[PDB]
DNA sequence: CCGACGACAGATAATTTGTCACTGTACAGTAGAATATAGATGCGCATCTATATAGATGCAAATTGAGTGGCCTTATTAAATGACTTCTCAACCAGTCA
């Protein structure tokens, strides 16, 4: 019922007439994922940019959102010995800072974070140790 | 009785609008154009590959012609036919007769 491409990007521009003619020919939906190259691509050509108009977007982190964030992934991916409640004020000024919005890099920000707290025996984050590893980026 | 504040009316320059006279300034051939870069696309030429072999060779039956080896009644007589060998192949004188 349906074929993913990702980085559909790496295609060769003859090969996208195999996968026209695949989604044409047969039920089969395709979708194709990636960066905003990826349409600079596609619109170097009519018969694709049609055949796959349709599309969703993923944004950034913003307000509510992000702050709502830090805490199911300190709950769900953190899980430290006791909180460091990161959805306090300061703390979350100095993530959006170093992350801007990025799910990767709140993912990687608070993965080194917490084994950076951790090998030094610390059981929660606090503001100069997250300052020590935001500087790094 | 004296002093201070509000109602009502009256006069007045600030504000806005209009009109009028004197004036600085553009009209004077002219900015679309030159000069880099990246990035994608297309045509050409070389540099491999994988398929496709038919010719040559080795070998193994399939007779095929040409060999070689092993097994078998005999002695007399007679006739017939066909052959071989041997031998022989004088000539005139002396005694009767019609």
């Amino acid at each position: 019922e349906m074929l993913i491409i990702d980085e559909a990007d790496r295609l060769k521009p003859e090969t996208f007439a195999d996968v026209r003619d695949i989604a044409e020919d047969l039920g089969i939906a395709v979708v194709l994922v990636g960066t905003d190259r990826l349409d600079a691509v596609i619109k170097r050509d009519e018969q694709v940019l049609e055949r796959f108009r349709a599309h969703l977007r993923f944004g950034k982190l913003s307000g509510e959102d992000f702050k709502n964030t830090v805490e199911m992934w300190e709950q769900m991916v953190l899980k430290l010995p006791v909180s460091s409640n990161l959805k306090s004020k300061e703390m979350l000024r100095i993530l959006t800072s170093a992350t801007e919005g990025y799910i990767g890099r709140l993912d990687e920000i608070l993965r080194e974070a917490a084994i950076r707290s951790l090998s030094r025996g610390l059981k929660k984050i606090d503001k100069a140790v997250l300052q020590e590893v935001a500087k790094e980026y």
